[PDB]
Formats: C-alpha cells, structure tokens, sequence
C-alpha cells in the first residue's frame, strides 16, 4: 500500500499476549502492510496533548512508559529507535507555510502511542522516528488541516502513521464482555461508511453527525490522529479497512484505515 495510515496502538497487555489479533495484524506490517522501507516516520500521538501542534527533536528516542499499573516487563521495553529532527524540521516549516503555528520539543522521547506499535511493525528500530501531538481541544477540522499541510512528505519517503484507538470510550463505560456494545457498532460503522465513501467533510464534522461519538470519544484526542493522517493524504484520497477487531471488553475497538492519494503535490 501507498498513502497515510490511522492504526491503533491498542493495549500494552498484548505485549504479554498470544491471542490478539491487532498484535498479530501489526507484526504483519512489514509483510502485508508497507514492504517498502521508510525513510522516516511521523507518528501523529493521541497521548500527547498540546495547545498547537508539536512536534519532537532529538537524535536519540527516549521510550516514554506513559502507562498505569501495568506489570513490570511493560516498563522494562526499550524501543532504541533514532530521533528524526530533520523531519521535525520540516514538519514545522510545512505548518507554518500553511498558516498554522507548531512548536518544537528537543527533550521528549517517543509515548507508547508510538513505540509499542512501531515495536511490532519495525522491531529493528532503525527507523527514524518523530512524532506530532494533538490538540483536543480543537476540532476535526483543524487536525485535517495540519495533515494537509504535511502531505508533501508523502513524496519524501516519510511514512504518516496517526496513532489513536477508533473507539475509545471513558473507563467508567460500562463492557459488553466478549461481544460489542451496540452503540460502537453503530458508531464505528457510520467512520467506515463515510471514508469508504469518501464523505470526509462529514468525518472532519463527526460531532454533528456521527452517532454517539459522545460515547465513543468523550476526549476525542484518540480519533483526531485519523483526521491528520487523512489530511495527509492530499485531496480526494482513497480509503480502505485493513484491520478490525474489538477488546474483549466489547466496547474499544481497534478499525485501522489505509488512505491512498489520489493526486500529487507540485514539482
Ligand atoms: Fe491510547
């Protein structure tokens, strides 16, 4: 596949784990996925939370264990992966040539957001890697809008990779075990119907029109990562579904999206 991905990082537990399948699809990666090797990664993080995009400088990554009470081996996993501060670099100036203010971190290693599912896809770390925040409190539109102005990295060989979970309801949701609560069903099918659609006016506006988003994202900031890679991915871009699956709790589910362009940026 060519173009911007929306995965899902999913649960940390899964490290320890034989039986999950969005484990399985990320180890795929490289097979199924992206044969290509990257020159750089942007990892667009739904666990970094800033007031304008962000974005991170350093030559070495960090592994941040941005995570509570999980057992000890989560804590011990070093993702050594290389910094990715031209990229960073370029991030910037492709923000502020659009218009849009972003600032530069040159401390902050990578959030699991990004480390642990890039530790299934490219296990050899060898990758450069940068990552760009989020800003939750702003809307569908202004995440497509700092996609859009990245899209040039597309031909760059730079792999834009927003990294969320599709349906990411407050801990206090009560589960529907080993099913899906219907209204993520209806929520996660109203996301596939209008990329596979190609209606991405109505993803940006999602709050008018999705149901029960309200449930599915009180915070918002694990859907937003979908809204930059999307923009990423230039004008009229093609959207597939190439991963599904649920936790066993029925009610965070893990829909991953390929979006293919279309169109090209200038000479
Ligand atoms: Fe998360």
């Amino acid at each position: 596949m060519k173009g911007t991905y929306y995965i899902n990082h999913g649960d940390p537990l899964m490290y320890l784990k034989k039986h999950i399948k969005l484990r399985q699809f990320l180890e795929g990666w490289q097979e199924n996925v992206v044969i290509e090797k990257p020159k750089s990664i942007l990892i667009i993080s739904a666990h970094w939370d800033t007031n304008v995009p962000t974005v991170n400088f350093v030559e070495h990554c960090d592994t941040i264990h941005d995570f509570d009470d999980y057992p000890d081996p989560l804590y011990q996993i070093q993702y050594r992966a290389p910094g990715a501060p031209n990229l960073a670099k370029k991030v910037e100036e492709l923000l502020k040539e659009s218009g849009m203010e972003c600032e530069i971190d040159t401390k902050r290693g990578l959030d699991h957001a990004a480390w642990f599912p890039l530790m299934f896809m490219y296990p050899e770390a060898n990758i450069p890697i940068c990552e760009l925040s989020v800003q939750p409190s702003k809307d569908g539109i202004h995440h497509y809008n700092v996609g859009k102005a990245l899209s040039p990295l597309l031909q760059q060989g730079v792999l834009i990779i927003g990294s969320g979970g599709t349906v990411h309801p407050s801990d206090d949701t009560p589960h529907c075990p080993n099913g899906v609560a219907p209204w993520a069903i209806e929520f996660d099918n109203w996301l596939e119907d209008a990329l596979l659609s190609g209606r991405y006016e109505d993803v940006n506006n999602f709050k008018k029109l999705a149901p029960n988003w309200e449930i599915s994202h009180p915070g918002q900031e694990h859907l937003y990562p979908l809204h930059v890679a999307l923009g990423a991915a230039g004008k009229n871009p093609k959207t597939q579904l190439i991963h599904r699956s649920w936790a066993a709790n029925g009610v965070f589910g893990y829909s991953t999206y390929n979006f293919t362009p279309t169109t090209q940026k200038t000479d």
